[PDB]
């Protein structure tokens, strides 16, 4: 029995559903928090199944947490703590956004409310980011290799080599992305990840740079599965990740299955 498994046995319908089995409560964190510009914590109300893991979600260049708000109720209702954060300034670079993703996770572990702290397993943390926040997601794993998962969403970064990343990384790219072209960003990041790293690359057909900013079932179903598999060690979700998904919305998928 996995001590981290939460919720009933999943199906493809359950991971695609807009609402998971857990009721969600929210809390506002002031932007004057140390190390980052505040945000909103989405946590499950139910507590009788055990403490949950947490993921901090970073926005892109000049964007706020509102561009990532739909991940809050979507992911947290499946049994996770979600921290959609704002950066110190809207002009922050990927390297700075990686530091503030860690500062957001440290706030959850060290200085969070007792409603949040009681529901948090501080040993199982993850990061997720959009574009420049996706570059900061890669940065956060190099800065903290003890992280359990990492999901760069249409990532943007000047550094193309990530052969020292030790955290399971799930890169999602948009085929028609011209701001962070997958040929020069998303794919070079994935191919430079260690060949032995538990990694995956999902390219969405005909998607643009800001597709992760609105509800997307294809993004939602496999972001949930990736967090479940590596933050919860929940092998009940390995069926959705290995072998490679065959969704019509996916134009290309690469992975190092089995995990
Ligand atoms: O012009 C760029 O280099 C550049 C432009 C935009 C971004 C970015 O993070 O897009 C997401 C904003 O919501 C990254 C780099
Ligand atoms: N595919």
């Amino acid at each position: 029995p996995n001590p981290y498994e939460r919720g009933p046995d999943p199906t493809e319908d359950s991971i695609e559903a807009i609402r998971g089995p857990f009721s969600v409560a929210t809390e506002r964190v002031s932007s004057f928090a140390s190390g980052f510009g505040g945000g909103t914590i989405y946590y499950p109300r139910e507590t009788d199944e055990g403490t949950f893991g947490a993921v901090a979600v970073a926005p892109g260049f000049t964007a706020s947490q509102g561009s990532m708000s739909w991940y809050g109720e979507r992911v947290a209702s499946h049994g996770f703590i979600v921290f959609t954060i704002d950066t110190n300034t809207r002009l922050d670079a990927p390297g700075q956004r990686g530091r503030q993703l860690l500062a957001a996770l440290d706030y959850l572990v060290e200085r969070s409310d007792r409603k949040v702290r009681e529901r948090l397993d501080p040993n199982r943390l993850a990061v997720m980011g959009h574009a420049m926040g996706g570059g900061g997601s890669l940065e956060a794993t190099v800065m903290r290799p003890s992280l359990k998962a990492s999901i760069p969403l249409t990532p943007w970064h000047l550094d193309k080599t990530w052969g020292q990343v030790q955290v399971p990384t799930f890169i999602i790219g948009a085929e028609l992305d011209t701001i962070a072209p997958v040929s020069t960003h998303a794919k070079p990041f994935y191919e430079s990840l260690p060949s032995s790293l538990p990694k995956a690359y999902m390219e969405l057909c005909g998607a643009t740079h800001f597709a992760p900013n609105i509800p997307n079932t294809t993004i939602a179903k496999y972001v949930i599965s990736w967090l479940k598999r590596f933050v919860d060690e929940d092998t009940r979700y390995s069926q959705f990740l290995c072998p490679n998904p065959t969704d019509r919305a996916i134009c290309e998928y690469r992975s190092t299955c089995p995990y």
